């Protein structure tokens, strides 16, 4: 923002004293840019370290930031403090480098809690639907033209961005458990969408840890503050009492607080009824598939009543809300003439669910709204690491569709386990996909008259879904 | 604060959603009555009970508390939330009735938190001197214009109230460490005047775990917080590489970041020298006694200029300097000729001082500011706990004094150990054969076993938590009349 407009911020939100430029170690990577691009705009001088350039890279540079695309000791030099990510290990010559020079070095969830200080908080958690159910809430609140700052992990369509400073006293953000580091987030408000066993080598292997984990989380908001929780899920259900703050449960569920029912999906839409107590029953339009983004869309309407948000400005935003990157993002459709030879059209939709119960989502929205249609899959698994833990229930889930297509496991380190491979899996009417830069060729043989292709997983497939989307299909 | 001047600072403080009427369990006390009296002015409904009516509770009735004078479940009604002090037993009628109501029950501390939450919280922490660092921290600050609120554990005399609510986004507030609660508080700046083994019952009997919980409470500091730390201390001096936060160092040791120097007491007042980086020394003039006090200023001026403090500013404050009730607090100098006949006067000086090092510190500064008065204490120690951890200490420091009369433990809920009574530790001292200290068996008799004792140029220190307090208030009143 200008420097009248920060002028008019700093009267409301504080700068952290003596903080003239901060540096990212791994700035490219998930949920990084998107803090980078708040602090940027609150005028911060920003740097950053990655191996590899993309787009929010290059939005950081748009916005003024230093981006290094090596890991040298120089990289830090004069920062105030240094955020690393995850995947930065403690041997990396930026972080030797800032302990040398007595430099703070802080965790991703630490610089989004300071962002979170002098703001009011709103926490999406969970196990699924974070990113979806994070952009909804940001979108009620826009629409309600509050200027939320939001924080999200994927996309947001609407504005172009995975974040936005806003002129609010708003912080909408997803909070990541998958090392636990949510905890560090002091929000008012926290949603809780699920829990399921993801993530585990950070709980090691104790379902039960997670859970506390959760109850830790939810322990951070103050006396008065509010967790909006999904009943429907069972786990959640039996958490209940021990959530030592006010809650309101929503779900399908008939004794939740806010409960979603009349369902039917339309096409891209879900057409549904909210009941809430003291109100009249709510009708809506919700402009995204499938009815787990209505319980999505429950959570986001419980904590906008909650606010004291005007029921209209909820509607309007639901029913014109863009969805996120990678979150059945329709690419296009396209005619079977180039490609194959045949008539009529096959659609392609990119989503970046990884976990048997995403996948499902995403099979269960396209199969309702369509129907009369070829459910086509290229599925990418993540990580050898996961794919074992879960090997019945990937094979149960992926069997589905129609006609299936299958790449080889995105490694992202951890060395590749004997029998977890996709080959070991593409056995248990499957076919494998060995060349990456043939894609639409493998494609070409199995595409009928009224498709629908769906590129799954998270990896490097999303690459290949936009291309597959620039070609139009074409084998080229 | 009227409508208007609430929605201003709403802008910057929310209020906390929900929450329509607080209820204090204990709000006689501790930083209770600060707190209930911040929250009323900022518009809640607020209630509270104690046992005996106080200043503070007028004061609090006065700005539209509900108080009972006991504890029954009945006080708990239609209350948003129950914050209760460290002195309230968990099974208090109040207590469980809020429990079997649904009703939030969180600590003193917890609530502390949350008036910091939107604010640029000052935490001043430490075994002793926490009263008095913070006044002498909201003295600057208020003087700066910078209108900060405040929660003090003891009478700002400045002020007239142990706690005010500004317009500012400043809050200095008393940490408390004896029941580990200052780890709620998330500050941006962090006092630590010293760490000593007081209140070892809640730390185990371990002096590991006390500082440890130091290191965890200056841990709640952000990556560019700071800890500003007594450095003379040789137990801060050991943990600074623990920290992990910027902290700057200050005392009469060379390697300080804020370094005192030239320190002379002419009565009432120090005086004395700062030393500050990239700035020229700056000359002190105290409005309060001894070294510790000192050590106490350096602290406020190492935040204030932290803070960008005008220097003028500072030093206005320092030198008009009010003090806080019953810490060195002057009652006034009495004629001796309607008490025992005698002609010239005695000096009576009220302190709060409970611990060794404490008392130690009033002894201290009333030989260095009056050295030629034959020094008088009347003391009361607290606890048996205390007592028996600290003997030897108490013995040490007691027999400084020229003249020491001693009441029975105020045992403060406790029970009776043995060997660590009043009577005990007189025997001891008898022993060292100095003084001969005179037992006050009946605490009404005070006056009575005072006035013999006194010579015709005395300063009277009484001295210890609670209870004695009234003793010395009932003193100034009748003037020392040996009725
Ligand atoms: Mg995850
Ligand atoms: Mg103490």
């Amino acid at each position: 923002m200008n420097t009248q407009q920060l002028a008019k911020l700093r009267s409301i939100v504080p700068e952290m004293r003596r903080v003239r430029h901060i540096h990212f170690v791994g700035i490219g990577g998930a949920g990084m840019g998107g803090i980078a691009e708040v602090l940027a705009n609150e005028g911060y001088q920003i740097s950053g370290s990655d191996l590899a350039p993309n787009p929010v890279t290059q939005q950081l540079m748009n916005l003024g930031a230093t981006i290094y695309f090596n890991h040298r000791p120089e990289n830090v030099r004069d920062a105030s403090v240094v955020v690393v990510s995850s995947a930065i290990s403690a041997d990396n010559p930026e972080i030797v480098a800032a302990h040398e020079a007595r430099i703070p070095v802080i965790r991703r969830a630490e610089m989004l809690a300071e962002l979170m200080r002098f703001r009011h908080g709103i926490a999406i958690a969970g196990t699924h639907g974070k990113t979806t159910t994070t952009a909804m809430v940001s979108s009620i609140y826009a629409e309600a033209g509050l200027d939320p700052t939001f924080v999200n992990g994927g996309l947001v369509k609407a504005a172009g961005v995975h974040a936005r400073l806003g002129h609010g006293r708003y912080l909408i953000a997803e909070a990541d458990e998958s090392d636990a580091s949510f905890l560090h987030l002091q929000p008012m408000v926290a949603i809780v969408t699920n829990i399921e066993a993801d993530h585990m080598d950070t709980y090691q292997g104790d379902f039960e840890n997670l859970k506390q984990t959760f109850i830790n989380f939810l322990h951070n908001l103050p006396f008065y503050g509010r967790a909006v929780m999904c009943v429907d899920d069972p786990v959640i259900r039996e958490l209940l009492p021990r959530v030592g703050r006010q809650t309101t449960t929503y779900g399908f569920s008939e004794d939740a607080d806010v409960r979603v029912e009349d369902y039917q999906q339309i096409g891209p839409q879900g057409h549904f009824t909210l009941l809430r107590q003291d109100k009249e029953p709510m009708r809506v339009t919700l402009n995204a598939p499938g009815r787990h983004n209505a319980l999505n869309a429950a959570a986001a309407v419980a904590v906008a009543t909650e606010e004291g948000i005007d029921d209209e400005a909820i509607l309007r935003a639901l029913e014109s809300f863009q969805g996120t990157g990678r979150r059945f993002d329709f690419l296009g459709e396209f005619p079977l003439e180039p490609v194959n030879g045949k008539s009529g059209t096959a659609m392609l939709v990119d989503d970046y669910g990884h976990h048997p119960t995403e996948v499902d989502a995403t099979i269960k929205a396209a199969r309702a709204g369509w129907p009369d249609k070829n459910l086509v899959m290229l599925f990418q698994p993540h990580r050898f690491t996961r794919t074992r833990d879960l090997y019945d229930d990937f094979a149960n889930v992926l069997t589905q569709v129609d006609t299936l297509l299958m790449l080889e496991v995105y490694p992202a380190g951890e060395a590749p386990i004997p029998g977890a491979d996709s080959r070991s899996l593409c056995r248990t009417d499957p076919i494998l996909v060995p060349d990456p830069a043939r894609v639409a060729e493998m494609l070409a043989p199995v595409l009928t008259g009224n498709d629908l292709i769906l590129v799954q997983g998270a990896g490097n497939i999303g690459k290949i879904a936009r291309s597959l989307a620039e070609i139009k299909l074409k084998p080229q």
